[PDB]
């Protein structure tokens, strides 16, 4: 059934909550041991199901991404061992240590969240990553893939459950049957806490439209932005755009626009960047002011807020940096923005003005990866303005909790009748 | 109109964003100056509108709470001066300072949120508190009261706007007309960020039912919980219940239940606590196991999860602390819970097991006030499991933002083609 799974996972969260010191670590490292040692089962199941699914041949992305190879197994094993070694103090870290009065220490500490929900398309590689993260956050977790990889999902479920049953002896992890009318599973509440979609923009937007009365992680668009000032070296901007677009076009934090200072139009940079885009085969449109600017220029852009994903990039030019901030806050998804120049006045002004989830200077839009952030294995990219900004490591998965151990105190005692005063001496948090 | 207000407030947030060092502080202290110096206007308006509203005589709570006195003015003035003095470094505080490679410093800093929305019943005292908080968070803020206090709302709006126009010269603050079909104002999005209801449980629950596709602060019930172990002094528990219930019955974080160890039933404590409840006139019900326990006992409780607010408290007894944790997580709103005993094994076990927003030991349920937390002037009580837990000071009103100022770097440079390595030397955050 379903609800039984929810409450079983709740209790398992309660259980795993009491296994912090190297215990869950032993669990996940043993999981990595089995993931690297008993692989036969796994790839034979995958070969079976993939042979079954190729005849379907739904679409290039899935049909290409769902496969698996021993190289991927080794990669996952080493990443999981890294998570295990570095994730030893996720839960229980202190945040405030204040003594209000004699022998009274209020403190706020981190806490597991509870029954998470992970949603993703065919990605048999994904499940172990997220599961290791959950086990590193000791919190419950639910799982739901799609129509495909079914047998492999089962196999990995069995493997991780076996690795689990060793320590803790209580399983707070599951998987569900065919698509289980996910609108239902979402309508559930008081059990599940945060939604983590992982399939792709289509799927996350499906969630966004469905998502109601339940908090949501993740983003919906990846509309980055790049501006050039009149005070930047040409080839710098050139290689910047080159790397920022022609690295992973389908990626979410890849630049899909370009703005330029008006004055640099007379320095023939424009043609140079278009030459680069052609060398990388980029279908570029034009922007209204630029549209006017040249005799014909590139063709006309449909809408400024479009999302391409392929080798396309809108281009537009504006007189003042202020106009640039206007256009950004107007059209940008506040996902990830940048600026290039060699005067810092523009830099300070821009970076204090723009309000994206993460901004840059002389860098690429292709840095939002969590790992590149030295933030370990990320789980999503929050565009929401709450609890998390952009790349979410493990931190956005453990909330806070106040505790307080009074000796004999009460509330009215601090009134004038009782001799109680207030100290607020925030001791050095351990 | 409305949207013009939204965007004007956005721009004003941009503006006030550039006034951190003692500038907004000067603004709010001058606001306090005028709030304490030009009071004539204010109380005459209030007298007018209150005389008009008494003939209506809607209900005791509002008709009693909406008034105002020079004492309240002095109190607000001093609280605002406190906020001004201690809130000098809200925005711009660093959180991570990591250098990924040579001359490349990624850093994550705090940031204003944007267009807040405050909703509350007749509380002419409230508006200046929240407005000072906003000005202390430099972020936009919207305002909406109710049918009453209209002229006083206007007057205070004018006063705070005059105090504003001095510094910043840009007003990001407003108020709306009669109730403006708040469902509409809520349906707005991409402008407003967080909802802060302030009226009362009825109103916040109205929001909760309405609240969709927009994050929400606040709580919905205040179902606290108190347990007694077989290892606690009697009169300790007695005075605890006394203070925890008979201090502010209508308060939200006031205890509205009671659990007891089974063995203490033979120590006649039960009658003692009932004597206390009678001395304080508390209509008590009974719990199913207790219901069975005595020959007749107190009468039968309708439902365990009821909310009283008045001088009532359910009472129930269970054999094992584990049963207690079960009942808590089953019925408790995870709002605020406690335990009393004199063995610490029970203490550690309980406090690691229970998962409320804030827990206690030998203290009262009447501590959730933010101010008592030495957390300054709180704004609400978050029961949600995201971004904030229980009492929210100013901290839950400033989110994070990554910035990064590279020199000439790029993304592929860190691949094997370019000689780039990773340092992750988290410098001491300033």
């Amino acid at each position: 059934p379903v609800e039984v799974m929810a409450e079983n996972a709740r209790t398992g969260s309660r259980q795993m909550q009491a296994l912090t010191p190297a215990q869950r670590a032993s669990a996940v490292n043993t999981l990595a041991d089995l993931l690297v040692s008993r692989e036969k089962f796994i790839l034979d199941a995958n070969a079976k199901d993939l042979a079954e699914a190729q005849k379907s041949g739904l679409a290039k992305p899935l049909l290409s991404r769902l496969s698996l190879n021993p190289a991927k197994l080794k990669n996952l094993s080493v990443g999981l061992k890294q998570i295990a070694e570095d994730s030893h103090k996720n839960v229980g870290r202190v945040l405030r240590r204040t003594r209000l009065a004699d022998q009274l220490e209020l403190k706020q500490v981190t806490v597991p969240i509870g029954v998470l929900l992970v949603i993703f398309e065919s990605r048999p590689d994904s499940l172990p990553q997220v599961a290791a993260l959950a086990m590193a956050s000791a919190n419950g977790l639910l799982l739901k893939g799609g129509k495909e990889a079914a047998h492999s999902n089962k196999a990995l479920m069995e493997l991780v459950k076996e690795a689990l049953a060793t320590v803790g002896a209580e399983h707070a992890v599951s998987l569900v049957s065919t698509r289980e009318e996910i609108s239902d599973l979402l309508s559930m509440e008081n059990h599940i806490d945060l939604i983590i979609p992982r399939g792709s923009s289509d799927l996350v937007r499906s969630i966004q439209q469905q998502s109601l009365h339940i908090p949501v992680l993740g983003h919906a668009e990846g509309v980055c932005h790049v501006y050039i000032d009149r005070d930047a070296d040409l080839e710098k901007a050139l290689r910047i755009a080159r790397d920022a677009k022609c690295d992973y076009p389908a990626a979410c934090n890849a630049m899909e626009t370009l703005l330029i200072h008006e004055d640099l139009m007379s320095g023939a940079i424009f043609g140079d960047v278009c030459n680069m885009l052609k060398r990388e085969g980029v279908k570029i449109y034009a922007g209204p002011r630029l549209n006017q600017q040249l005799t014909f220029g590139p063709p006309a852009a449909k809408s400024l807020k479009h999302e391409y994903g392929a080798l396309e990039c809108c281009i537009e030019v504006v007189p003042s940096l202020d106009e640039a901030i206007n256009h950004i806050h107007t059209y940008g998804s506040s996902h990830t923005d940048v600026i290039v120049t060699e005067n810092d006045a523009a830099a300070r002004q821009f970076l204090g003005s723009v309000d994206s989830a993460c901004v840059f200077h002389n860098a690429s839009s292709r840095f939002a990866d969590g790992f590149r952030f030295g933030l370990g294995a990320e789980v999503g990219i929050s565009t929401a303005r709450i609890h998390a900004r952009g790349p979410v490591g493990v931190e956005g998965l453990l909330t806070t909790k106040w505790i307080l151990e009074g000796q004999d105190h009460a509330a009215a005692d601090f009134a004038e009748g009782g001799g109680r005063t207030w100290l607020h001496e925030t001791l050095p948090l351990d």
